């Protein structure tokens, strides 16, 4: 069976003083198409493969291609995947929970470098033999994640730096906890990063959380992000503040809202301020198809 | 929801004395696939996005990719679109009504340069930040069209030439009228073009029309095209003659036929002569899927 | 109507002493998506077109695009195709019958150069104006095939070398016979190749066959391949031995097995040895969607 899913988003993206002779506000948009092929068996093993075609404003040649494949095999709550896989640090819960606005951006997200599902092709040739293996397992409210990524699998392994990651998250109805650790993140020798987060749903209406990170070799250093959101019917108000160890940095912060216009249609905006006093704002829509 | 539609066409394309060591007749064909994603809401606002994958014989690398996206939002007869939009001068009725043959070509089409929906990627990089906004509105038999296209939206607007177009067409059962005007057409300062056309269905079987254009800065100058067609059951006979102001040009003309073989399947041929006495002929099929 | 079909395959691919500083075993995988558009008519003529998007591990830019189109028209057992067609030597039965392993490889396949359906784009530009025409006709158990391929159809034909091929195969329930001949195979003046094969199903469980080839201008020279397979319930055991005329070559051979895990899911492995004593082995899965 083959199925297609995706989304489109378009809105205004404002960056204070982006550059000499550059408009500070443009229309930024993205079109995402996923192509999923799956084969189900009567033995309960589901085989799958996916491809992604993703277009973003400003993309080279004003064109769209697919990325590199991802294959998986699933059985009894376990999934093993190969090729362009989702990684542990990028898949755990809570780590992207302060993101806001129609581009789901946050300075309160982790300031480190690490591998992740590659949504598009890469013109530098750096991903040509990139190959990952990941394993996930969901023990009810408890998710476990494991990923190994070799940036160039054709070359003797002793000559390249492979990334190894693990994560686990857990949740009941009102508390969630999440943790992840990754060594040689992004193929960088000694770039070892970690994440621990916790969140509390202090209603059915509100949640507050805290994420801490060790950003490994990044200039940012350790980081803490405090975030919260509140739902008022169809609108959701979100806010966060984040600090890094880097000498002299400002405290990052942001405020935003999400309006659930209909199932599949969300209007979102945000005003944020970064660690180097960058001012960014957005307003747009996303629709899921 | 995601849907796919398209067509394929293949036939012979003959160009008199195309060039030294070049075959005058080749097999020219095109494969077009549209990918449409739409999200409907109970509030009557439909959100949509589309992508196109188009292959033509002779295409670089013998490959196919998608073009840049187009997004739209529709409500009560109004449609607002963003990104790679259809423009006013290219979308009005009647302006392509003399086209014929399986490649739907005509020297009697407007001889100017202007922006239009870009069916493919562009290897020069000229379209990378091309961004348009269009608005259409259909007041029963009366269509209205508006388009604004900024060729590079990242750069201060004062430094680039934006294209602005408007058009309207109207039709009852037997007369149609259409008009369009576009300033700085194709991003060219002072390339201001206009179109006025009219057509008369003098039966349920025949139509005759006239299109006049101001081709702006083009070498062609003003132009007039007279065309007509007649349906004989499943066959349609078409003809046109066109003149331009350019000193010394020949009167362009063509004669063709369309055979409706089945719903979705059309066999078409044509013999045409251009403004510089070029001789072109074609014969082929198009099938819609 | 538009339909999508394809498959995904992933496993281990081992090449003895592949190269200094190169891992002998990697994970090799392929994702194939076919896009088929067809238009049926009440007159019994079916029009079709297809496109292919194929990703293989190691592919340039870690991306995927479509290849060049293929169009066809079918009526009463006859199919005429244009553009990127299947050729006679590549489509006849039996010629790939000794292939084994999850990559369906065999040194016992023909050692010549010839044109074939191009599954992907080609970055050299060599396929840009490549255009073929093929005709197949199936007279019950008897298939006939014809293909003409012009590598650059825009240039006077006298200046290029066109490939012409024919083949026929025939089968009752227990014997199959197949033959093919192609002149100027692969666009190479005087590269004339031929194939004759025969196979005998000596049960409902076993088959043995022999293929002979004239590999035209190749260094290999004439070739003979002897192969056989036996089905044991859900497993199939295959073997082959092949010899070429090239002075000094080793006898090529291989042994493999296929496990039909479920409809659409096949686990396959193989150990093979080539003409220059290369050692290759594989083990993997293929799933059809
Ligand atoms: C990301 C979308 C895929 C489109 C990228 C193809 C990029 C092609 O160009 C790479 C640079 O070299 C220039 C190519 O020659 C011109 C190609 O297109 C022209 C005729 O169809
Ligand atoms: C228009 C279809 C998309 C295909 C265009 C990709 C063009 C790639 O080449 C651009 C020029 O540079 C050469 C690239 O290196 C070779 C690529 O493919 C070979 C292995 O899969
Ligand atoms: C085979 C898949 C299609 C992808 C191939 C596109 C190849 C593009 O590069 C060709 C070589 O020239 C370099 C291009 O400039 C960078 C492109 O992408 C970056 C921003 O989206």
């Amino acid at each position: 069976m083959i199925s297609l899913n995706g989304y489109g988003r378009f809105g205004l993206q404002y960056v204070e003083d982006r550059g000499v002779g550059l408009e500070d506000t443009i229309i930024s948009s993205r079109l995402r198409i996923n192509i999923v092929g799956t084969t189900e068996t009567d033995q309960g093993v589901t085989f799958g493969a996916k491809l992604r075609m993703q277009w973003d404003d400003g993309d080279a040649f004003a064109g769209t291609a697919g990325n590199a494949a991802q294959f998986w095999t699933s059985y009894n709550g376990v999934t093993v995947s190969v090729g362009n896989v989702d990684t542990a640090f990028d898949s755990v819960a809570l780590t992207y929970a302060s993101a806001m606005g129609y581009e789901a951006s946050s300075f309160g997200d982790a300031q480190s470098s690490f591998f992740a599902y590659n949504s598009k092709y890469d013109a530098s040739g750096a991903l040509d033999n990139y190959n990952g293996i990941a394993v996930t397992y969901s023990i009810s409210g408890v998710n476990l994640y494991l990923s190994y990524v070799d940036p160039d699998q054709t070359v003797d392994s002793s000559l390249v730096t492979e990334e190894f990651g693990i994560a686990a998250d857990w949740s009941n109805d009102m508390i969630s906890l999440a943790a992840a650790y990754t060594t040689d993140a992004g193929g960088i020798v000694d770039n070892d990063i970690a994440f621990v987060g916790a969140a509390y749903k202090f209603n059915d209406a509100g949640t507050v959380g805290l994420n801490w990170y060790d950003n490994g070799l990044s200039t940012a250093g350790d980081q803490v992000t405090l975030y919260g959101n509140y739902a008022f019917g169809a609108t959701t108000v979100r806010a966060y503040v984040s600090d890094i160890d880097r000498a002299g940095a400002d405290t990052a912060y942001g405020i935003g809202a999400d309006y659930q216009f209909a199932e599949g249609v969300k209007v979102s905006g945000s005003v944020q301020s970064g660690f180097a006093n960058e001012t960014v704002a957005d307003v747009g829509v996303r629709f899921d198809f």
